[PDB]
This record gives C-alpha cells, sequence and structure tokens, in this order.
C-alpha cells in the first residue's frame, strides 16, 4: 500500500512498499514506479493487523550509485 517513507536528507517522500503483504505490494513487486526506489521494511512488532497494513519505512530518491 501507499506509506510516507523518511528520504535521507530534506523533506518526506512517499515510495510504495512490498512487505505490507496487501494487493499494492503484489502489483508494486514488478517495480512500476517512475522513481525507481529501493525501500526496506525493519522486522518490528506493531498493530499492522488493526486498521490498513501500513508500515514506515526509509527510501533514498532513486537508486544509489551516481
Amino acid at each position: 500500500m501507499n506509506v510516507t517513507v523518511e528520504v535521507v536528507g530534506e523533506e518526506t517522500s512517499e515510495v510504495a512498499v512490498d512487505d505490507d503483504g496487501t494487493y499494492a505490494d503484489l502489483v508494486r513487486a514488478v517495480d512500476l514506479s517512475p522513481h525507481e526506489v529501493t525501500v526496506l521494511v525493519d522486522g518490528r512488532p506493531v498493530p499492522e493487523d488493526q486498521s490498513v497494513e501500513v508500515d514506515r519505512v526509509k527510501v533514498l530518491r532513486l537508486i544509489k550509485g551516481g
């Protein structure tokens, strides 16, 4: 699903995640994002099974390289 991710530096960006477990993740796995960024989710205890299985993660703008 859609989750707000803290981008290294300034401001906050929105990136798609796959660990969420929702339908959005299924399509996300095909990498259909114009930004093309790497999103990772830390295995931490959270009540995401209450309403809207969402998770907050960190993502860097574009791919890491040059």
